[PDB]
């Protein structure tokens, strides 16, 4: 096109990813500014806040990120990565809007040629100063830098032979600081805990001990009282103790030391808390301590409040927990209310108000992997009317969660509420198929749709909380194809065996029976035998169904293969599906099959392979008189046309409908067909089932010749109709050797103009590249490095929308956003100040 008009609808921009992310390694939080913070593996550090208040970072040294800690009050945080460095990262304002950037760096080192595992870092101490950070060492000494200007105080070394010299006469030899932590009401003071069971507490100023005990088991971590007068020491043997911290010197003993889950071999507790109460009542948290014979396997974190205990257990590797205190550093009761637990494939959140202890529900960072993504689909503007009713019938599943607003809300975003309403749908290995909030920057879990139901099949104090679910139970149930009707609210869902449901949102629950009906793909046909998945046993007689979407029609094909295209037309009611065999039409409002075609030549050729199913009301044999038509692409670029007499409303239920192959197209150069369209008279595409009752004004063109666009892996071609005479072709593989994988129509709207747009095609090829072909003369505007070529799983796993924008999977459980479109730019800009 021209250069004014190109710049004015094309520009491509990886906004923001959405999801859980990939192997996380570290958990932080500010109790300050309600802020979260995860580490990974791979070196990436991502804040999180209010809704839309997120920052994200990547260290230089793609390393794995260990220690999350933000500065009290200010704005600041550090970190620390496996290579035992320091990183000072700061939230400066730029432009009005809050980023994230690093500051300085800092790797603790010792004498030239001393053993790299004695300067180690093990516990970082930020001073309440907000100045020092006192480094606990595997060699037993603390260290201390400045901040900023990272400079290792050598004269505030707090070594190990230091402490053991201000030891009374007590100091039977020996260090690996387990523990260091400062006075809650006197920032004068520290508490240094050693791996061997040695905890003092340390005066910097005067240079000496002024509180110490030796326990009789190994040290794990310590937790301080608030008002500095108790310590809840956990041990390697899952144990915990309770120490009294007072101005007697001496040695006291333990006031309480208990194994929790005994009298069995345990093993230990990595971390506890002790918090307290204003009824009197404290808390004890504390992480592990499973009996090492029978749950030595089970990552849980448990909780101890007046009488009550819960050990939640987490289907995977807990990497960092913390309790949200409604207390600040001048405050008498710590009063938790929330429990924060980062898993290393989830995130949960406890309610600790209310009885019960309820989950609390995610607006971000939502584990879209909890069962294995198969398949996604995107759907543009959905209706007021149906975007309340599908939030209406997911809360209606959600009333055991907790009615705690959600507690980390730091910051102030800055960006305006969505205009327009979007959807993505995801498809899953399990069966279900979980609807998103795609409007804005957080991906918000709207209503969850479960395809199993159609199908047949206290000491310790466990609790199996989260949704990861790390098992693979039936790979028959997996979702392989979407179609949601936005307009009728008719939803059509495929998956791995065969199966086909359609599927309506209801208010109310209802208690039906879904009617199965077969569709023998190989009616024509036989020698050849199924060696493999059995179809699914389906539920007989009524089933009980909650609000939502209640399926009404089961369409089981025969065989039970793989179902690789889906369509649905919500106007005519009928349903067309595809799978390596062959295709064929269903009727859903007379729950009847229309008509089925095999399309072969056990195992012999790769022909076949339905690839395409596109609806379509024009011309196919004469000028003057459209009708309803369905139309396939094959492996072997063999396109079908087929007449539908699709009769009225009074004769909707009387006549069955008729079908009738009217063509049948060969292509030149045999390639699989990816994407079929039909232009109307000005070359618009056809708009979308019941999209003319909703909207008038896009009315297809009649009066005009109309064109049929089929698109192959190898080329574009544009025929006139009915004569499906060749017109247009572009071949892509001829020119710049790339392949189609699929493609999308897409409205682009002008930036220059303000209603102005459109219609072209948004081409992902196998190259990982995104490309945008122009209708109708399909002419290359502009190629956009995406995706790299050799990530076949992300490749496979993307999907365009209506406007412009798309989503791929960087991660099994994270997607990432980016929009084509001058119109469309959804990234988080937000502010946070102290």
């Amino acid at each position: 096109m021209r250069e004014r008009l190109k710049r004015d609808l094309f520009q491509f921009n990886k906004t923001v990813e959405h999801g859980f992310p990939h192997q996380p390694s570290a958990l932080g939080y500010s109790p300050s500014l309600r802020i979260l913070a995860i580490g990974t593996r791979s070196g990436a550090i991502k804040l999180y806040g209010a809704p839309g208040v997120e920052f994200m970072g990547l260290h230089q040294e793609n390393n794995a990120v260990t220690q999350i800690h933000l500065l009290p009050g200010q704005c600041q945080l550090v970190t620390l990565l496996d290579d035992n460095s320091l990183h000072l990262w700061s939230l400066k304002v730029k432009g009005g809007a809050s980023e994230l950037q690093e500051d300085e760096s800092f790797t603790l080192r010792g004498p030239p040629g001393a053993a790299p595992s004695a300067t180690q870092i093990t516990v970082v101490l930020p001073h309440s100063s907000c100045e020092l950070l006192y480094l606990g060492t595997e060699s037993g000494n603390v260290f201390v830098v400045q901040l900023p200007a990272f400079r290792a105080l050598e004269d505030r070394t707090i070594s190990s032979d230091a402490v053991l010299q201000r030891l009374p006469e007590e100091a039977r030899h020996r260090e690996m600081v387990e523990a260091l932590q400062e006075h809650p009401r006197d920032p004068n003071q520290i508490l240094i805990g050693y791996s061997r069971g040695l905890v003092v507490i340390w005066d910097l100023q005067g240079s000496r001990v002024l509180y110490h005990f030796l326990s009789s088991q190994q040290l794990e971590n310590i937790w301080w009282q608030r008002d500095g007068r108790l310590l809840v020491s956990c041990h390697s043997d899952g144990s915990y103790c309770q120490w009294p911290v007072s101005s007697e010197a001496q040695q006291p003993e333990p006031l309480r030391s208990l194994v929790p889950y005994g009298p069995f071999p345990c093993k230990a507790i990595t971390r506890i808390l002790w918090l307290t109460t204003r009824q009197g009542l404290p808390f004890t948290i504390f992480q592990g301590g499973m009996p090492r014979a029978s749950y030595g396997d089970r990552h849980c974190i448990s909780v101890i409040h007046d009488g009550q205990q819960t050990a939640f257990d987490f289907t995977s590797r807990v990497i960092g927990f913390t309790v949200l205190t409604e207390a600040d550093p001048a405050a008498t009761f710590d009063d938790p209310y929330a429990l924060v637990v980062l898993a290393e494939e989830e995130l949960v959140v406890i309610d600790l108000q209310t009885a019960g202890w309820p989950p609390v529900q995610l607006p971000y960072l939502a584990s879209l992997h909890c069962s294995a993504i198969t398949c996604s689909h995107h759907v543009s503007n959905i209706p007021l009317k149906l975007w309340e009713r599908i939030i209406a019938a997911g809360s209606r599943q959600n009333a055991h969660f907790s009615t705690m607003e959600w507690p980390i809300d730091g910051g102030t975003s800055l960006t305006p509420a969505p205009p327009q309403r979007d959807l993505l749908l995801t498809g899953h290995e399990d069966g279900t198929v979980r609807f998103w909030d795609a409007s804005g920057v957080c991906l918000r879990l709207l209503y969850k749709l479960s395809t199993v139901r159609v199908f047949l099949t206290e000491w310790p104090p466990l609790r199996k909380v989260g949704s990861f679910d790390p098992y693979s139970d039936d790979p028959r149930l997996g979702i392989q194809k979407i179609f949601l009707c936005k307009y009728s609210g008719y939803l059509a869902v495929a998956g791995t065996a065969g199966q086909v449901l359609v599927l309506e949102l209801n208010d109310e629950a209802a208690e039906q029976a879904v009617e199965q009906v077969e569709a023998d793909l190989l009616q024509d046909q036989e020698g050849y035998r199924w060696k493999g998945h059995e179809r699914l046993a389906a539920r007989s007689g009524p089933v009980r169904f909650e609000p939502g979407f209640q399926p009404f029609v089961l369409v089981q094909c025969q065989p039970p293969a793989v179902v690789t295209s889906l369509a649905l037309h919500s106007e005519w009611r009928l349903v067309a599906f595809g799978t390596s065999h062959g295709f064929g039409l269903f009727d859903h409002q007379q729950r009847r099959q229309v008509f089925v075609k095999c399309t072969l030549h056990a195992e012999d050729s790769f022909t076949g392979f339905v690839r395409t199913l596109y609806f379509a009301d024009t011309y196919l044999k004469d000028s003057s008189r459209h009708c309803p038509s369905l139309w396939a692409g094959t492996n072997g670029g063999t396109i079908y046309a087929f007449s539908l007499r699709v009769p009225p409303a009074e004769r909707r239920m009387d006549e069955p409908v008729r079908a009738e192959q009217a063509k049948e197209i060969q292509l030149m150069h045999r390639a699989p067909v990816v994407g079929i369209l039909v232009l109307d008279g000005h070359s618009v595409p056809l708009p979308e089932p019941l999209e003319v009752a909703h909207d008038l004004s896009k009315s297809p063109d009649m009066q005009g010749s109309h064109q049929l666009l089929v698109v192959s892996e190898e080329q574009f071609k544009v025929f006139t109709l009915p004569k499906v005479s060749a017109k247009l072709k572009l071949k892509l593989t001829a020119l710049e050797g790339s392949r189609v994988r699929r493609v999308s129509v897409a409205h682009f709207g002008s930036r220059r103009a303000e209603d102005y747009g459109e219609h072209h095609l948004a081409v992902l090829t196998n190259l990982g590249d995104i490309q945008v072909v122009s209708l109708p003369l399909l002419k290359p505007q502009v190629r956009y490095s995406c995706i790299r070529r050799e990530d076949v799983s992300g490749i496979a796993s993307c999907v365009f929308t209506k406007y412009g924008q798309g989503f791929y999977l960087i991660s099994p459980s994270e997607f990432e956003r980016f929009s084509l479109s001058t119109k469309w730019l959804v990234e988080p800009r937000c502010l946070v100040d102290s």
